[PDB]
């Protein structure tokens, strides 16, 4: 008659494939099911012999290792993985990548922010936290994310890779590590040039080229909120600042340097996103379009719109601050 | 009168400056004193307001954080540190390096192998160890040595940097982290090339040129046993293979791969050092000699000798196994 929520309706399974899928409409359970479906759907369960029950526990254990942060939480996790999923279709990645690579992109996307503490690397380093000390100031967050990802995959009951020859595990593990560590925005500029370089004459056969592409791909999905529909996109800006301000305050109480872009007294939903969209998002997606031109209409388009919308929104804010 | 051991004689203090020092005669405490003496003698206690007592609690704490592996232990720690000390004099480093770099080189050497487990990075990764998982297969050992180093310095009673301004702290931490991580032999080639490349036209005023020099410097001190006198050097080779075989054993009975150079059946004290001296040691100290010629005679020399000796041993060593085997 009427089936429970964790039984995705054939409509859901259809929307899930596109970047428009409203990420806010579901509860963890439902989202967990979505992720589950993704692995079966991409043939990952099939091509690697992933025990379906294990996939269930793994995802459940993954969801449990994400803190309840305003921004870097389980729903964000979902966003990145779902956006990665979208791009697999939109770009026909299965025509360019081996099922193994696809496994990497997806698993990596899902694990990229495991146990994120709600404070960036700059804070971890200045506050000389355990993460900072443990990782010798080298992308402590990402290094931690990655470690937790594999601590989980080390639990036999969650080891969704239990039936992969050891030679494969090594290749998958390497790839994931690379990708997850590539999400530290500190390395953005560096990664973009490496990619832009090999781009002058891309080569899907060349391995280094492909690793950069996978790197660029996970980065895209990771900060792809602004690509999403304006209603689903805006609320995340609030979550983000909610986190940035939480850190800027703490930094102030503890007398640690405060990044201006996180300063509660200088930031507004507008000024924050305008620079990010114009100078980080657009350019990155721009160069990716060179390889997958259908990305221009599906992701570059909403970005241009959000840029204008936010730019105009500041234009307005300035006029108001003026009257006063 | 007859003073106690922890009281260094002016002879020892004099011997501590040459690479011919018998790193075997001394016991932990005496060695701690030698280390302590180096920090004073180099002007580090002076130029960094190091509380003289903290310096001792720290050395004590560092020592207590080294395992009792046949090779990778506190006495090795002391070797590398004492070698670095020698290098500073022999090469007049106080002329080309700031006291901050001299600080970095010394502290980095003393901490370079902190809490070493006894099994290399290859074992850590393949055995999917807690360390390999923690540092995502990235120089997990060195990364660890480094972390422990700073957790020790995080203790107020062991913090020899407590009187250094925060900016200088950051600067030192950065350098220490770079040098310790640079001791991962897996990077020996990469690092060597960078140095030889910057070596085409070396510039003592170029930060990058100096960073490679320091990396090369600590690497030289780290694997500098064979540079020492035959009787001081040799016993270390045994200690190393004892640790190597221990691993290859564990590896064979855990189904994990085993390196030939660590295989109990294909490695003699000789075959291990002949190749290592000819392809790793000599080459490195050679390029370093371009920068410091006096290095050739005091270190490149005992290496050629060592190389010749081991090659000699290998012959009689081989002949012997031609009486064995049916
Ligand atoms: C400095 C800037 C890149 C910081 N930054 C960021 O890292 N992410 C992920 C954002 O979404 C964002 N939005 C504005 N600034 C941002
Ligand atoms: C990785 C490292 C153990 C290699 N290593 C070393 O450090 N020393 C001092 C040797 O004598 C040696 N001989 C072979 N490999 C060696
Ligand atoms: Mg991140
Ligand atoms: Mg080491
Ligand atoms: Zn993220
Ligand atoms: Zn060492």
């Amino acid at each position: 008659p009427t089936y429970p929520k964790y039984l995705l309706s054939p409509e859901t399974i259809e929307a899930l494939r596109k970047p428009t899928f409203d990420v806010w409409l579901w509860e963890p359970n439902e989202m967990l099911s979505c992720l589950e479906h993704m692995y079966h759907d991409l043939g990952l369960v099939r091509d690697f012999s992933i025990n379906p029950v294990t996939l269930r526990r793994w995802l459940f254990c993954v969801h449990d290792n994400y803190r309840n942060n305003p921004f870097h939480n389980f729903r964000h996790c979902f966003c990145v993985a779902q956006m990665m999923y979208s791009m697999v279709w939109l770009c026909s990645l299965q025509e360019k990548f081996s099922q193994t690579d696809i496994l990497i992109l997806m698993t990596a996307a899902i694990c990229h922010d495991l146990d994120h503490p709600g404070y960036n690397n700059t804070y971890q380093i200045n506050a000389r936290t355990e993460l900072a000390v443990r990782y010798n100031d080298i992308s402590p967050l990402e290094n931690h994310h990655c470690a937790v990802a594999f601590q989980i995959l080390a639990e036999p009951e969650c080891n969704i890779f239990s039936n992969i020859p050891p030679d494969g595990f090594k290749q998958i593990r390497q790839g994931m590590i690379t990708l997850i560590l590539a999400t530290d925005m500190a390395r953005h500029a560096e990664i973009m040039d490496s990619f832009k370089e090999k781009m002058e004459n891309f080569d899907y056969s060349n391995e280094e080229h492909m690793t950069l592409l996978k790197m660029i791909l996970i980065k895209c999905c990771d900060i792809s909120n602004e690509v999403r529909p304006m209603e689903v996109a805006e609320p995340w800006v609030d979550c983000l600042l909610e986190e940035y301000f939480m850190q800027s305050d703490r930094e102030k109480s503890e007398g640690l340097p405060v990044a201006p872009f996180m300063d509660r007294d200088k930031v507004t939903k507008a000024t924050a996103q305008i620079g990010f969209i114009k100078f980080v998002l657009i350019p990155m997606f721009e160069t990716v379009t060179k390889l997958f031109p259908m990305v221009e209409e599906i992701m570059l388009q909403p970005l241009w719109e959000s840029r204008d919308r936010y730019e105009e929104l500041k234009r307005i804010d300035d006029a108001m601050k003026e009257l006063q």
